[PDB]
């Protein structure tokens, strides 16, 4: 029933790079998503109290959300693109594991993730 602390942005001893594909990640892939008008339960981490999903956290062991894909954007938290990449994957992959096939967070994932396929295939070329 308790929140765990949040995933990890910052970490100095963590190696990272900038790079034309992780740009394209937040000016992008991230952006796009983030303006959609299901983007909102997907902007933080589940708060399993607030939301009363006492099972949450016993279910979703590696959590992930954009709140949390932004601010490793902005804060360069990554090596590559496929860092990156992975954390949506999870995001999305968590939300169909703990929910219920048809439910309207399962619907709204979806749109996300078209648009995220839409937007990774055309991931430029590495510089
Ligand atoms: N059942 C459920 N609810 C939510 C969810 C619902 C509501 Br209202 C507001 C927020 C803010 C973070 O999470 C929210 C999920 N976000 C990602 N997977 C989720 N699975």
């Amino acid at each position: 029933s308790m929140n765990p602390p949040p995933p990890e942005t910052s970490n100095p001893n963590k190696p990272k790079r900038q790079t034309n594909q992780l740009q394209y990640l937040l000016r992008v892939v991230l952006k796009t998503l983030w303006k959609h008008q299901f983007a909102w339960p997907f902007q933080q981490p589940v708060d399993a109290v607030k939301l009363n999903l006492p099972d949450y956290y016993k279910i979703i062991k590696t959590p992930m959300d954009m709140g949390t894909i932004k601010k490793r954007l902005e804060n360069n938290y990554y090596w590559n693109a496929q860092e990156c990449i992975q954390d949506f994957n999870t995001m999305f992959t968590n939300c169909y594991i703990y929910n219920k096939p048809g439910d309207d967070i399962v619907l709204m994932a979806e749109a996300l993730e078209k648009l995220f396929l839409q937007k990774i295939n055309e991931l430029p070329t590495e510089e």
